């Protein structure tokens, strides 16, 4: 038993909400939230943006330290960073950004890194300002994810479609 309130089950493992994912993470302060974040953990806008506004910043300011020392991640790639305020750990997850011309097939080696957290509260990676079809970041995902995920989509029209349209 887990303090995630007020989802649909869509299969054994992967639940789904209409919820901002800054406020459920504010709310149930969860071991892990996922950011959709980019290769340079510049966190611009989209679920990026939003998380970091939330820390005052500080998300970015960690993610300037670690780039300095790591470089960049890998698309497909991820990293683990403080939570700060929002959740204990911030797992960053680099999915394709379509709007560059990045292989959609590695969105699967994306959500893989999922499978390293036994519960999760993400966002649809790749979606949005990513530039892919969230239905197929869906069905990804479904596919993909072995572990308790819990998926906020900002969007109440795009919920009801990813409801209505779940196979
Ligand atoms: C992954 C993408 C595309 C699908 C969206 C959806 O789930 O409907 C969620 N996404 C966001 O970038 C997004 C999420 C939360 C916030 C935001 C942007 O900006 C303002 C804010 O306070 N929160």
């Amino acid at each position: 038993v887990n303090s995630f309130s007020g989802y649909l089950k869509l299969t054994d493992n992967v639940y789904i909400k209409n919820a901002d994912i800054v406020e459920e993470a504010k709310k149930v302060k969860p071991t892990v939230v996922v950011n959709a974040a980019n290769v340079y953990l510049k966190h611009g806008g989209g679920v990026a943006g939003a998380l970091n506004k939330a820390t005052n910043n500080a998300m970015q300011v960690e993610s300037d330290d670690y780039i300095a020392t790591n470089g960049p991640l890998k698309v497909g790639g991820s990293c683990v960073l403080s939570g700060h305020n929002l959740a204990k750990h911030c797992l960053h997850v680099v999915g394709p950004n379509v709007n560059k011309g990045e292989d959609i097939q590695l969105l699967k080696s994306a959500y893989e890194n999922f499978n390293q957290h036994e519960v999760l509260l993400a966002p649809l990676l790749s979606a949005g300002i990513f530039g892919a079809d969230p239905i197929h970041s869906l069905r990804v995902c479904v596919d993909t994810v072995r572990t308790n995920v819990y998926l906020a989509v900002f969007d109440k029209n795009l919920y009801d479609k990813l409801v209505s349209s779940f196979l």
